């Protein structure tokens, strides 16, 4: 519905035609100090026929001051749902949302990147993007039609100017923030009052899966989410509750006209509006898109160019990026408000840690394991158990713990902790240095992994100065947590001595070459 | 019903949008070929305007 009638004419007398019209028009509406004049549209047939004219005005290219007009003149006509102005015509006050549907539509053609305008095009974009920032924050009574009208038109547009691959220099690097922040900001005010339909849920979550090589929208996603859950975190346990903090600017993204009820819906379908984070660790998966499918049929350069696109540097960053937001979505959660610096004691009021993982630990041994099968994306690997090691350590005492859970973080715990040739130093001393009460936490079966323990630390405490990990961790703190860890096994040995303790031979694992790895070792050696 | 949409606006850019609007359809029903253009107009919007 967006294309425009003058279409089918010539491009030569189309844009004569479109200049013409918009110069007188656009020189009175547009331009100021006009106050007083006669409006020249009286009629329907009058407005629709300006409407279409303007409306083929956009994809003429942005020489001249038309495109300045024709934009001009858009902002002032999408106002008067606001309030009404002088240079409004009448018709258009008696029914306002047919007209900024049909404008709204036609704004659509205007975000289309173009060839070489965009200093002006970025100016004109921003302001269109703040105009209707202003028209949805302090809008109007009207109907949940023009609500999912200019719903759909935001996720158009940012399917226009993000899916394709990013080139160094275009517009969509430097808008990406302003469109993701503006869409954000407009879904939010929409869940205010709307809510809209579970389809445009759907729809959304399908077309925002591939933006995910911006950087910026992980980010964005990542504080509204911190914002939603220190919300949602206020009511649920009550003031006894430890805080979340939060930045004053995001926590009024949302506002508080929202109800208690409607907190929770919202808060997890924006948590699941975002494809599972895991996927930015695989290369493959998110150069996998329609748009990049597409690319790549006119993709015939280096053949790597299904993991050497210049969008496809980011990766890591972004992955990383995504794993500190959900440790500290968790770390809210579990009590922890402060970073990991002293940590402070989890609250007597948080809940169990089943729960826990039922809600957030799936993403996270997903995450953990996916780059333990994979020095790429080291950082997402060490925050995964940093919040996983994390988590087991902050159970209740005598709290029953599923075994599934059990196994896999002892699976996750034998896999980090290697030495021979599978050795990452930045996963190794996450986990080290997150779970100093681990084995005090009195863990059902713990101390199967205990000679994997103390073949880890033979190679960091009789180092002078760990030069390999003095770039990731704060050596002291890391020599605290191995102190720890250490005198918290002292005693097993003459408090069980020569009791057998079970080995789990799936492959190269054990780290021991005394060649008896099927024979359960006693603690006396 | 003899009344023009155009007469709100300037003359000098009413006619200029005149001339422009009907100089390639004058262009195209003069000089008779065999091909088929489909003409330039589809739909009652076209038409119309």
């Amino acid at each position: 519905g967006h294309t425009s009638v003058l279409h089918s004419y010539p491009e030569s007398v189309g844009r004569e035609v479109a200049n013409a019209v918009v110069r007188p028009l656009g020189q009175v509406l547009g331009t100021p100090s006009v106050a007083g004049s006669e409006n020249l549209l009286k009629t329907d047939k009058e407005v629709k026929w300006t409407m279409e004219v303007i409306c083929y005005g956009l994809t003429l290219p942005l020489d001249g001051e038309t495109v300045k007009y024709c934009v001009d003149v858009y902002t002032d006509w999408i106002m008067a749902l606001v309030l009404p102005k002088d240079s409004i015509p009448l018709p258009v006050i008696k029914e306002p949302n047919q007209y900024v549907q049909t404008i709204l539509k036609h704004l659509q053609n205007l975000f289309v990147p173009r060839q070489e305008q965009g200093s002006s095009q970025i100016r004109l974009c921003l302001q269109v993007l703040r105009a209707i920032q202003k028209l949805a924050r302090e809008s109007s009574l009207m109907a949940r039609e023009t609500w999912e009208v200019l719903l759909l038109f935001l996720l158009q547009i940012n399917d226009i100017l993000l899916a394709p691959p990013t080139v160094q220099g275009g517009i969509a690097e430097n808008l990406a923030e302003k469109l993701i922040g503006v869409l954000f900001e407009v879904w939010l005010l929409a869940c205010t009052r709307c809510f809209p339909t579970p389809p445009y849920w759907k729809t959304a979550k399908e077309m925002v899966a591939n933006w995910r090589h911006h950087p910026a929208v992980v980010e964005q996603w990542s504080k509204v989410i911190c914002a939603l859950t220190s919300r949602l975190l206020r009511f649920t346990y009550g003031p006894s509750f430890p805080a979340f903090k939060v930045p004053d600017e995001d926590a009024s993204l949302i506002p508080p006209e929202m109800d208690n009820e409607c907190v929770a819906q919202t808060w997890f379908r924006f948590l699941h509006m975002l494809s599972n984070p895991v996927d930015l660790s695989n290369p493959a998966i998110i150069s996998s898109t329609p748009k990049f499918q597409e690319q790549f049929l006119n993709v015939s350069g280096m053949p790597q160019e299904l993991n050497q696109y210049p969008c496809l540097k980011h990766l890591p960053q972004i992955f990383f990026r995504a794993m500190r937001g959900i440790s500290c979505l968790v770390d809210a959660f579990l009590g922890i408000s402060r970073p990991r610096e002293p940590r402070p004691l989890p609250a007597p009021r948080r809940p169990k840690v089943n729960s826990i993982l039922n809600l957030f630990g799936s993403w996270l041994f997903d995450a953990a394991f996916v780059h333990c099968k994979l020095d790429n994306y080291e950082a997402g690997r060490a925050e995964a158990c940093g919040t996983l090691c994390r988590i087991f350590c902050s159970k209740k005492t005598g709290e029953e713990i599923l075994p599934a859970y059990l196994s896999r973080f002892y699976m996750l715990l034998i896999q980090g902790l290697q030495i021979n040739d599978y050795v990452c130093h930045p996963v190794l001393a996450s986990v080290i240095l997150n779970s100093p009460p681990l084995f005090c936490c009195d863990l059902k079966g713990i101390d199967v992994v205990v000679p994997y323990f103390i073949s880890a630390l033979e190679t960091i405490l009789p180092d002078r100065e760990l030069s390999k990990f003095k770039s990731y961790v704060n050596p002291t703190e890391l020599r605290r947590s191995s102190i720890n860890i250490l005198l918290s096994l002292l005693p097993l040995p003459h408090h069980f001595g020569t009791v057998k303790s079970e080995v789990v031979l799936e492959g190269k694992f054990s780290n021991d070459d005394s060649s008896s790895y099927d024979k359960p070792i006693t603690f006396l050696s």
